[PDB]
């Protein structure tokens, strides 16, 4: 079908790095355009049931949101083919100290992002694991939403529940941690933390602990607390995110109004 690309299409040029999947390579398609190719190792994923949701992720189209492109599923391992994002996951770009970034910038970030969360949630479709590790930088500066729903498909346990020893237990709220509870309002709760990233240049969330005292540190109604880079207003954003009731928490709606009339006050 149309979510099927002919890897004989592809012309492989650089070696971008390897995930839980495997290798990400930059190439061509056809010669001219640029295209991400993450190939998926065998065994790690639960293929026929992503190739049925990747139709799904095709009909997805925003500018905040990497574009899926398509699939290579004739040989394995599989190939997801996707928009170019030069500049790498924006965990590690914010670690650049180089780039000496102003608050307006993070702020930037943060934008970017909400705006992909807002499609998402007007599209009914949960991220699953949103974090700094799982958003790109384009040649441009501009952040996009990557490995929308991927979670879903992990066939290694240790990354699909808190009872795994990779779980995103630091981006997840209290109903996650205890109950396995996903919504709208996870994806909330770990914007927040991704916010706390950005104006934290990257620090690990609850640096100091591990996941299990972070976890427990979440059952006592403890949070984070605001980043040098923050100021009130963007502190009182993020921190809107972790109401401990799921349904106090904003929609990525009210975020993105929110932090718009931040980035004209603060302008
Ligand atoms: C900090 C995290 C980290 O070290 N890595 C994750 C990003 C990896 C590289 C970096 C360079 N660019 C890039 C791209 C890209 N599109 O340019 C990708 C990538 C990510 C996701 C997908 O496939 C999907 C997209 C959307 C939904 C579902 C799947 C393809 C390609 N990965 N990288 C380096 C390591």
């Amino acid at each position: 079908g149309s979510w099927e690309i002919d890897p004989k299409d592809l012309t492989f040029l650089k070696e971008l790095g390897t995930g839980q999947f495997g290798v990400v390579k930059y190439g061509k398609w056809r010669g001219q355009y640029d295209v991400a190719i993450k190939m998926i190792k065998e065994g790690s994923m639960s293929e026929d049931e992503f190739i049925e949701e990747a139709k799904v992720m095709m009909n997805l189209s925003h500018e905040k949101l990497v574009q899926l492109y398509g699939v290579c599923t004739k040989q394995r391992p599989i190939f997801i083919i996707t928009e170019y994002m030069a500049n790498g996951c924006l965990l590690n770009y914010l670690r650049e100290m180089r780039h000496r970034f102003q608050t307006q910038q993070l702020l930037e970030m943060c934008k970017d992002v909400c705006e992909a969360m807002e499609y998402l949630e007007s599209k009914q479709f949960l991220h699953r694991d949103l974090a700094a590790r799982n958003c790109l930088v384009n040649d441009q500066g501009v952040v996009k939403v990557s490995d929308f729903g991927l979670s879903r498909y992990v066939l290694d346990d240790e990354y699909t529940s808190s009872v795994g020893s990779k779980f995103p237990v630091r981006w997840s709220p209290p109903e996650v941690l205890m109950y396995s509870k996903f919504s709208s309002k996870s994806d909330i709760w770990a914007f927040g933390v991704l916010m706390w990233e950005i104006y934290s240049l990257g620090k690990m969330p609850y640096e100091r602990f591990t996941n299990s005292e972070t976890a427990e540190h979440i059952a006592q109604g403890l949070r984070l607390y605001r980043p040098h880079l923050a100021s009130e207003k963007v502190y009182t954003i993020m921190y809107s995110c972790w109401h401990e009731k799921a349904d106090e928490r904003p929609t990525f709606k009210i975020l993105l109004s929110n932090i718009l009339d931040v980035m004209d006050e603060e302008s």
